[PDB]
DNA sequence: CGGCAT
DNA sequence: CGTAT
DNA sequence: GCCG
């Protein structure tokens, strides 16, 4: 064989595709290669089932794998398992493993990453009551995590976007005539449901988004929609009290400011997929020699930055066909 | 051999 | 270290 | 783990 280029960033990849059973087990050996350190074998097999995700048809045979970018010696064995047994041996280990299973649960929690859940897996922790009853050992965003852990783990869906995104709107607009609030990330490329919502905020004349979010915030916190946020910024990584029927659910939202100049870099990187989106930067760098990330794409032998007023500019400048966000989903 | 997004 | 895609 |  099939057509495939070998960076994400140069094919669409939609959101319904074939090969999920054969992508799943890949994915399950990058996360653990990422829970072992190593970023370089999680990076390869990322890639690898983001390749099957692309493909026209299911993939059957082993034959059909002939030439693909990222399929190699590993790669290969584990879905030639799969075909012929349909189990790999080595993906069952890993998944039934403690080590993996432990670390999955604490790196799941919002404010623990691998070294913190690998230094609490060392110390003999292995259950969120064993965190619970040692506190010291948490920041305050792990409490506020840990807290509201059976929240985060449910599933956002739509009708909590639409109800979110009239609330920041809300917010936004007393804040600042004028500002507009995009979605953003899963839910713009059209995924049903997400861990999170993302939300690009700014406001057409350039200089007035100055000093908004403390503004927004303050503004969501004195409606009581605040459980937790951080705290002069940009980005705020927020846990919102969204009211339900006679109740309230934890939902984790994303706001991000950035000034119109940039709002195109900043919609493409929020849009993702987070796979697209390191591809396309090292796309940028390795393939046209630009530095490319949500402020801007840099040009370091002119010391200038391209202007860009859309996405599409961006992909053009780039020489890359352009792709809608539904076929981003690396 | 080292890169692997920013 | 954590967080965003 | 794969590849430039
Ligand atoms: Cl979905
Ligand atoms: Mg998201
Ligand atoms: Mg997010
Ligand atoms: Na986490």
């Amino acid at each position: 064989p099939a057509w495939m280029p070998a960076y994400a960033c140069q094919r669409p990849t939609p959101l319904t595709h074939h090969n999920t059973g054969l992508s799943e087990a890949l994915e399950i050996l990058a996360e653990a290669a990422g829970f072992e350190g190593s970023e370089g074998r999680l990076l390869t097999f990322c890639r690898a089932a983001s390749v099957l995700k692309a493909l026209p048809s299911p993939v059957t045979t082993l034959s059909q794998l002939q030439g693909l970018p990222h399929f190699g010696e590993h790669s290969s064995r584990v879905v030639q398992e799969l075909l012929e047994h349909g189990v790999c041996e080595e993906v069952e280990r890993v998944r039934r493993s403690e080590r993996y299973q432990t670390m999955k649960l604490f790196t799941q929690i919002f404010g623990v990453g691998v070294k913190t859940a690998d230094r609490w897996y060392r110390e003999g922790l292995r259950t969120l009551d064993d965190l619970r009853e040692q506190p010291q050992k948490l920041t305050q965003q792990q409490k506020a995590g840990l807290q509201h852990h059976q929240d985060l783990s449910t599933p956002v869906l739509r009708s909590d976007v639409d109800a979110l995104q009239q609330v920041v709107e809300e917010a936004v607009g007393q804040a600042l005539p004028g500002a507009t609030v995009t979605l953003t990330g899963g839910f713009r490329r059209g995924k049903l449901q997400g861990h999170d919502v993302d939300f690009l905020i700014t406001h057409p004349k350039e200089g007035q988004e100055a000093g908004l979010l403390p503004r927004v915030m303050c503004r969501l916190q004195d409606q009581g929609l605040i459980l937790y946020h951080q705290h002069a910024f940009e980005r705020s990584f927020c846990i919102f009290r969204l009211p339900q029927p006679g109740s309230w659910k934890a939902v984790r939202v994303d706001l991000v400011v950035a000034p119109v100049s940039q709002f195109p870099f900043a919609l493409l990187g929020w849009t993702g997929s987070k796979l697209f989106q390191r591809e396309l930067r090292r796309f940028s760098r390795k393939e046209k020699g630009l530095w490319l990330n949500s402020h801007g794409l840099f040009d370091p032998e002119q010391k200038t930055f391209f202007q860009a007023a859309s996405e599409e500019d961006i992909f053009r400048h780039l020489g890359l066909e352009y792709l809608p966000p539904e076929q981003r989903n690396a």
